[PDB]
């Protein structure tokens, strides 16, 4: 690939494009900019051949690369073909509701680029899970006729209507709607945007919800070619879960997940124990990027122990380079998703994470990426 020809997600112009943005234009501004290019399928390509060493897996899920785009970035999969293009194997759309919702009170998006940080307090803004739906059905039938993305995984990221009182109502409808064209379905039970969605992961609560989800996939079948998705099998079931938790808390949800038989764990959703970067002093909201890898790392290190192994984890948390990515996946990581790294590296971010982790890997003395999941504790 070509340094100075515009299909390269490299091309110089876009880091240009993207400091400017970055530095003049408020945040959601960018962002629905970003979605519009990507929309009207303007967006720069990965033309590389992913390393055969880097392929990863949850169960019967075949990651082509260890890379995909967290929930929360394209929330309506209003783009889903242009973002996997840009060279990532996976993307979780989402979290959707079953009705549509504007969120909270806008300006709700800042990033403080020093420290590669975002605070967001959207609260679920999405078109509702009928016409995400709508948009994944679209894009099915596109990876039908394109030979390309056939081996690319959609997830859907699912949660509540803020009025809903129960929790279960909300994702069951999810579930009847979207569940038939979804890779997987993640249970969001962590952001700290809607009120009281967080209490779900209390041991008892979070039990009674991923039965809850897992009866209501389990009876898409017996009620009723049936997965119009990638895997061509039912949804696999993942849990997002919030950093902000004590320990006692963690154990009492790894023995949960262990009972439920969960198929994976996103270690972590953004967090509100950071209160430390000035220009985000009087903002709401969870915070995302470099002050959450940390956090996170260990976060995953004490759910691979709790588990006993037994439970795969999407590691999500300051991941911007070969080397974060490393640590997340020695810690206990099968797979890696991306969502700060997109806003400030822009449009090379899965190119240049890619190449940046093979060599690593190499340097590293390991054969293959499954190789190195969770040598920290070996
Ligand atoms: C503006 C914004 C919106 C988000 N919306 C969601 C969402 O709808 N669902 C979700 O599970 N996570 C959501 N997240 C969390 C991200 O998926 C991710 O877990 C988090 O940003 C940490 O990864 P990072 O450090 O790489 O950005 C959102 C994050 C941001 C910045
Ligand atoms: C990757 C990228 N590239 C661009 C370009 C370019 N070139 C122009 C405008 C926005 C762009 N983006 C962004 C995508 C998403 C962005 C963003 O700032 N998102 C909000 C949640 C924090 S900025
Ligand atoms: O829509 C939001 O506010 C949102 C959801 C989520 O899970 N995490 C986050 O930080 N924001």
């Amino acid at each position: 690939a070509d340094p100075f020809e515009s299909y390269n997600p490299e091309f110089f112009l876009y880091d240009i494009f993207l400091k400017f943005c970055l530095k003049y234009i408020d945040g959601e501004i960018c962002h629905d900019l970003f979605l519009l290019l990507g929309k009207y399928n303007i967006l720069p390509y990965d033309t590389s051949n992913d390393s055969i060493y880097a392929c990863t897996n949850i169960k019967h899920l075949d990651f082509i690369n260890p890379f995909g785009v967290a929930a929360g970035f394209d929330k309506n999969g209003v783009c889903i073909d242009s973002i996997l293009k840009l060279g990532f194997s996976f993307i979780e759309i989402g979290t959707i509701t079953p009705r549509g919702q504007t969120g909270n009170a806008k300006p709700r998006i800042f990033r403080d680029v020093e420290s590669r940080s975002i605070i967001n307090s959207c609260g679920f803004n999405n078109m509702g899970c009928d016409k995400v739906t709508e948009n994944l059905i679209l894009f099915r039938k596109r990876q039908e006729e394109d030979k390309l993305l056939s081996k690319h995984i959609v997830g859907v990221s699912i949660g509540k209507n803020k009025d809903t009182v129960n929790i279960v109502d909300d994702l069951k409808y999810c579930i009847n709607k979207i569940g038939r064209y979804a890779d997987y379905i993640a249970i969001n039970v962590s952001s700290p945007n809607t009120p009281g969605l967080r209490d779900n992961q209390e041991a008892g609560k979070l039990k009674n919800i991923i039965l809850s989800v897992k009866e209501e996939i389990d009876n898409l079948e017996k009620n009723n070619f049936l997965w119009f998705n990638t895997t061509k099998k039912k949804p696999l079931v993942f849990v997002k879960l919030a950093p902000d938790l004590n320990q006692e808390q963690k154990k009492e949800i790894a023995d949960v997940l262990l009972e439920t038989n969960i198929d994976g764990m996103i270690i972590s959703n953004t967090t509100t124990q950071i209160n430390d970067i000035k220009s985000f002093e009087n903002k709401k909201g969870g915070v995302s990027g470099a002050k959450l890898k940390d956090i996170s790392t260990k976060f995953i290190c004490e759910m691979y122990n709790y588990t006993n192994k037994q439970i795969p984890i999407i590691a999500s948390g300051g991941i911007f380079s070969g080397l974060d990515a490393l640590e997340k996946i020695e810690a206990g990581a099968s797979v890696c998703q991306l969502y700060s790294c997109l806003v400030f590296n822009g449009m090379k971010s899965a190119v240049q994470i890619k190449r940046e982790l093979n060599h690593l890997l190499y340097q590293r003395g390991y054969y293959n990426l499954k190789e190195a999941i969770g040598r920290k504790h070996s």
